[PDB]
């Protein structure tokens, strides 16, 4: 009897998990939302954003109406690279953002020294990626890498048709120190990460006032032999792909039709994606730049919280976030924690939610957002900035890793606005204007220098409709 090779296994629920990570895609937890579980790991953070000069140039004539087609091409060229070799290196890519990605390896607490020699040897070769590369002639790309090492809890908290989740915690708040740092071909190791790993292994230097440190190299000992060292990683190394497996860059690819399993992972992805996914709409519609208005949500809580209370009124947070972004056509894009925030990237506009007073209705739901979410217990600070333009909207990343991602300078605007201007609702220009509202609903604002931002225009807090 013949024996046939087996086909592509290209099922709706392999294409869903690629834009998951295995931390969710093999996580079997609780229908209970908030949902936390604690762990340890390292974690990798990887910026990217050394393509600024990228996103904004796509949207010139010299692209000719190929703006959003290219920029897609050659992010993912470039990413798709990095993406291969954290998962060759046996890590789990968490999220991707416009200026960046964070990568996971999830360990048993021994293994924290030897992973994180794994982990490092990972980043310089990711260094080696861009040794002599550029965007175009004469323009570099490069990233910088920060590596925390430590303890980890996850959130996973939505409704019934949806679900969203975050890491927090020590390696959390670490690996951001790190990434905050490191500069262009760095690699920056937390204190933890610093006080946890293998000193034999490498050479660093100091950072001034900092306990953070900065690999300058790997020098192994003399009988060390990567390939060993890694082999015997792996037997740590849960989902690592193996035997007839080992052809294969995530496990994930082999994931078979399972409806309950299928049902669980499409509440993490969009709608809009999931109609591509299913081939109800063609795989290069959700490319474009599209204008849109970007609310940026944060909400702060104090130093003395930890995940328990933290999870909670995240989640009554989230409730109330959903139900206004539903009436006024607003979609989370993103969500993430860093800075004692927790953030939710909402946007107006784009896939299909296209209406008309887009500004207003923005202006409106972000009022009504700060006002409840002002009530939530346990949260000290709620922040929203507002911004208003042309966006790269994409699936970025690798085929076997990817998500649908908006970048661009209203993005990190409304990003920096809710950072620079906390305890208010800000806008930009665009928004101001273009609103259909009287002035005195609004307030005209000092001009700061917020890091990572030029020539923001003239920038205003929505007061609302009344003095109070
Ligand atoms: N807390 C948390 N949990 C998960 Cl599962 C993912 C993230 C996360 N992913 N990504 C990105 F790479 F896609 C970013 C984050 C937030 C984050 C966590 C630790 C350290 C830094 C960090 O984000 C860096 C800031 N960057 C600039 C300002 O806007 C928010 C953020 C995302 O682009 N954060």
């Amino acid at each position: 009897m013949n024996t046939p090779k087996e086909e592509f296994q290209d099922w709706p629920i392999v294409r869903i998990a690629a834009h998951l990570p295995d931390l969710i895609v093999y996580g079997h937890f609780s229908p209970e939302r908030p949902f936390m579980d604690y762990f340890d790991g390292v974690l990798m953070f990887v910026d990217i954003s050394g393509f600024t000069a990228m996103t904004e140039k796509f949207s010139s004539a010299m692209y000719m109406d190929r703006g959003a087609e290219q920029l897609v091409e050659i992010l993912n060229y470039h990413i798709s690279a990095i993406v291969e070799k954290v998962l060759i290196f046996g890590g789990d890519i968490l999220k991707f953002a416009g200026d960046a990605l964070l990568a996971l390896w999830r360990v048993e607490r021994k293994q924290l020294k030897n992973i994180i020699t794994v982990v490092i040897k990972c980043s310089l070769e990711i260094h080696g990626l861009f040794e002599t590369q550029e965007w175009e002639e004469g323009l570099d790309i490069r990233v910088k890498i920060g590596l925390a090492a430590g303890h980890i809890s996850m959130l996973v908290f939505g409704d019934e048709t949806h679900s969203h989740f975050l890491v927090i915690g020590q390696a959390v708040d670490d690996v951001r120190l790190a990434q905050n740092m490191a500069q262009m071909n760095d690699v920056i190791l937390s204190p933890n990460c610093w006080q946890l790993c293998d000193r034999s292994m490498i050479e660093i230097e100091s950072v001034p006032d900092q306990r953070a440190v900065k690999v300058n190299f790997l020098k192994p000992p003399p009988n060390f032999n990567f390939d060993e060292f890694f082999t015997k990683c792996t037997t740590f190394m849960h989902y690592y792909p193996s035997g007839e497996h080992k052809n294969l860059l995530r496990l994930a690819c082999t994931l078979k039709p399972d409806p309950e399993l299928e049902m669980s992972l499409q509440k993490y992805v969009m709608e809009s994606i999931l109609k591509q996914i299913d081939n109800k709409q063609l795989q290069g519609y959700l490319s474009e730049l599209r204008p849109v208005t970007i609310v940026f949500v944060n909400l702060m809580f104090e130093d003395q919280d930890k995940a328990e209370e933290i999870g909670p009124a995240i989640q009554d947070a989230y409730m109330h976030i959903t139900s206004v972004l539903k009436i006024f056509q607003g979609q989370i894009n993103k969500v993430f924690m860093f800075d004692k925030g927790c953030s939710f990237l909402c946007v107006f506009g784009f896939p299909g939610e296209k209406v008309p007073d887009e500004l207003t209705h923005a202006l409106e739901c972000a009022m009504d957002i700060f006002d409840f979410c002002s009530q939530v217990h346990k949260i000290q600070t709620v922040s929203i900035g507002v911004a208003s333009g042309i966006v790269f909207c994409g699936i970025v990343g690798h085929t076997v890793r990817h998500e649908y991602t908006v970048i661009g300078q209203k993005v990190n605007l409304a990003a920096r606005m809710m950072m620079y201007y906390p305890g208010i609702v800000t806008c930009d220009s665009v928004t101001y204007n273009g609103s259909n509202l009287p002035a005195y609903f609004f307030k005209e604002l000092p001009k700061k220098v917020m890091k990572g931002v030029a020539d923001s225009g003239p920038l205003y807090q929505y007061w609302g409709r009344t003095e109070k």
